[PDB]
DNA sequence: GGTAGATCCGGACG
DNA sequence: GCGTCCGGATCTAC
């Protein structure tokens, strides 16, 4: 799930788990658990805690419990579901949080690629994976000035910069390509080559693109198809180690 | 210390 | 058809 979908999960999951008390934690693929390093300690520490809140930072979900925060990343295919402990588990279920009311929060992921970290709540923001995370794209903390400051001091491409989690939180490959198209900026442009005008326009389109999605694609996955603006075939390359989609006429 | 490379995974695919 | 690819983000090494 991309940031907008992660926000939907945050909003929808919260009422389904708030006020429930963890009775057991069952782990079927311990490598998902990144902190504490021992998955047995991860399970043990969560028992007896009640779910109090659910927040989002970039694409991370932060489950707030009594003493601890659980920080979860679903990557591309991870999913959460609340269901009865009496029913058979779905395939690829790697972690289950069992509540005292006979319901469960289940984590599933065909790719087995997601991560979970648990720390005392007051520690979570200063440890991985939240430590160093950049500002929310929809917050005033993410501004043209902030983007310009990062752009001038790097030799990297503009796409590489937007994909950097320390620059802006959880802006995915899809939104990077869509925002660059909407801004009329080539993904391989050096970040430092962008004018003040271009930085402003890029910030504007990043906010509009992600904001529209939180509340329909021009280029992403559309290689070989006509640009919706000018009819030129969309092209695909590799930029910053990612599949990269752009209109060679409209982007400069 | 900025930045590239390695790493984790398995469905899709040559 | 069995090796290659690929996404995010963090860790490791230049
Ligand atoms: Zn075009």
């Amino acid at each position: 799930p991309e940031l907008p979908e992660v926000e939907t999960i945050r909003r929808t999951l919260l009422p389904l788990i708030v006020g429930k008390t963890i009775e057991d934690v069952r782990i079927f693929w311990p490598n998902i658990i990144r902190h504490p390093r021992d998955s047995e300690a991860f399970a043990a520490r969560m028992i007896g805690q009640t779910v109090r809140g659910l927040e989002r930072r970039g694409k991370f979900l932060k489950f707030l419990l009594d003493r601890d925060a659980l920080i979860s990343h679903l990557r591309m295919e991870g999913r959460y579901a609340v269901a009865s402990a009496l029913e058979p588990l779905e395939p690829h279920t790697h972690v289950v949080f069992c509540f005292t009311d006979g319901s469960e929060l289940r984590y599933r992921d065909v790719r087995k690629f997601g991560t979970m970290h648990v720390y005392a709540k007051e520690e979570a923001d200063r440890r991985p994976p939240l430590a160093e995370l950049g500002p929310e794209p929809l917050s005033p903390a993410f501004s043209p000035a902030v983007l310009a400051e990062r752009a001038v001091k790097t030799k990297r491409s503009v796409k590489a910069l937007l994909l950097d989690c320390t620059v802006v939180a959880g802006f995915g490959n899809i939104y990077v390509d869509e925002s660059l198209f909407r801004a009329g900026i080539l993904p391989g442009r050096p970040a430092a080559s962008l004018s003040s005008k271009e930085i402003e326009r890029l910030h504007e389109e990043m906010v509009a693109t992600i904001g529209e999605a939180v509340m329909h694609l021009y280029v992403y996955g559309r290689q070989g198809n006509p640009c919706k603006r000018c009819g030129t075939p969309i092209e695909k390359t590799v930029v910053a180690g990612r599949g990269t989609h752009y209109c060679p006429r409209c982007q400069r």
